[PDB]
């Protein structure tokens, strides 16, 4: 499909058994989630936003179905404006930016 | 084109008179530029991000070339780590996301 970009590209993710929204971020490497449970153990990861430098969760391998497809890997949590899918999982899903 | 987003889709702008790279970011509402001089009036604003808040000045109706093309529209200009083509100028070269 395609997703113009006059509003927020915001799409719906299924994430550790939830429901939620996030915004698809091509200007972010790395997905980051608003504080939430994920399973397994976690590591400290440290992140550039354009505040500063905050320390989030980095949780592994975790399975997320966002627009009707499964991808897997890094999602880190931590405090975020919102929920952000970034190109680690773009990619997964084939994401390109056209013009 | 079709720019992939394995890699950040950096591309190469033109601005103030000054050739820069930017992040095409679909996450980000509107364009900001690290600190720069640009003509005319600005007004103060605070945008939130990862790391909190940074203050930036709003300067309205600003001609920008992007991927050869010309478009118009607000660049917000301050101390963020990297200059940002967000949605408001994105939308005006036909950007769309595709999976
Ligand atoms: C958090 C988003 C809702 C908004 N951010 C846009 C986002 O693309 C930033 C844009 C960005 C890009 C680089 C540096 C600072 C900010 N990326 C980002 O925070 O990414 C972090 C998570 O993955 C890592 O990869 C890149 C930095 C890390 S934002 O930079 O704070 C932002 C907010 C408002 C406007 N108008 C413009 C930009």
């Amino acid at each position: 499909p395609q997703i113009t970009l006059w509003q927020r590209p915001i799409v719906t993710i299924k994430v550790g058994g939830q429901l939620k929204e996030a915004l698809l971020d091509t200007g972010a490497d790395d997905t980051v989630l608003e504080d939430m449970e994920l399973p397994g153990r976690w590591k400290p990861r440290m992140i550039g936003g354009i505040g500063g430098f905050v320390k989030v969760r980095q949780y592994d391998q975790i399975p997320i179905e966002i627009c009707g497809h499964k991808v897997i890997g890094t999602v880190l949590v931590g405090p975020t404006p919102t929920n952000i899918i970034g190109r680690n999982l773009m990619t997964q899903l084939g994401f390109t930016l056209n013009f």
